[PDB]
């Protein structure tokens, strides 16, 4: 659900600073993670990919070939609560993503492709949270 994924946003954005010169990416491109999911944020830049790989690599959630390794993501996700409402939903949708872009060799740019058509999905299919919601979880610490 939409709430469930304002947890994983929250948590899963706290390495967006330790990854940030890696990968190239400007604060005037993303400031904080939390607006990946603003209506009027697009989700394009090669060096946003490379971000969230670096953020990725993180928790393990990247397999040898940096696709998403099904099992690492679901267990991560199952580690928020009510994950398991989310987990099944969110890797088939991102794994259908993938098949889409699979003729993008490069892995910064294959992996922002996938984004921006998970955040398209994700509204689609009603597991994309709005910033408020990001926030919110933020907020209680
Ligand atoms: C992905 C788990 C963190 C929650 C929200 C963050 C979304 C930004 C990343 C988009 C999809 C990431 C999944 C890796 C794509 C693998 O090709
Ligand atoms: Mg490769």
């Amino acid at each position: 659900t939409a709430e469930v994924m304002s947890h994983v946003t929250a948590h899963f954005g706290k390495t967006l600073e330790e990854c940030r010169e890696e990968s190239g990416l400007s604060v005037d491109i993303l400031d904080e993670f939390k607006h990946f999911w603003s209506d009027d944020f697009d989700v394009v830049h090669r060096e946003l990919g490379c971000a969230i790989i670096c953020m990725s690599n993180k928790f393990s959630l990247m397999d040898d070939d940096v696709r998403m390794h099904h099992v690492n993501m679901d267990e991560y996700i199952k580690s928020f609560p009510n994950g398991q409402v989310l987990a099944e939903k969110m890797v088939k949708l991102i794994h259908n993503c993938e098949k889409q872009f699979d003729t993008e060799t490069d892995d910064c740019t294959r992996v922002v492709k996938v984004a921006a058509c998970f955040k398209e999905d994700s509204r689609k299919e009603g597991i994309a949270p709005e910033v408020a919601m990001v926030e919110a979880v933020i907020e209680k610490y």
